[PDB]
């Protein structure tokens, strides 16, 4: 169509403005997406499962965040190692206490009907 509805992701770039946001979000799930212009999976993730209206609606009551680690900086290296992520794609789950659950993390692509099966059965 001519327009298209997405979730609105508040971007962090280091470990503090991750801090910052699980500290605003108590009491609420967090979810953090690592995307980078370079991963394919990533990007299939942005368009096709994101943007699937169940998975949207599924997503209502977590605080979404999203790292851009493109450029591979000083600060993306930091933000890696201090989530201890292998690579790409990963996403990572953060109950109300703003801990995150290692069990829970995606590390591959899922379309919409598994992705949204995920969050039912593993969203802490």
């Amino acid at each position: 169509a001519q327009t298209q509805t997405h979730l609105n992701f508040t971007q962090i770039k280091t470990v503090d403005e991750l801090n910052q946001a699980l500290v605003e979000a108590k009491g609420k799930p967090v979810m953090l997406d690592l995307y980078a212009d370079w991963c394919v999976a990533c990007k299939e993730f942005e368009k096709y499962t994101f943007s699937d209206p169940q998975v949207q609606k599924a997503l209502a009551d977590t605080v979404l965040l999203q790292a851009n680690v493109t450029a591979n900086d000083a600060q993306d290296v930091a933000l890696l190692k201090h989530l201890n992520v292998l690579g790409l794609p990963t996403i990572l789950f953060f109950d109300g206490q703003g801990q995150e659950h290692p069990q829970a993390r995606v590390t591959g692509f899922m379309d919409a009907e598994t992705f949204s099966a995920h969050l039912r059965d593993r969203q802490p």
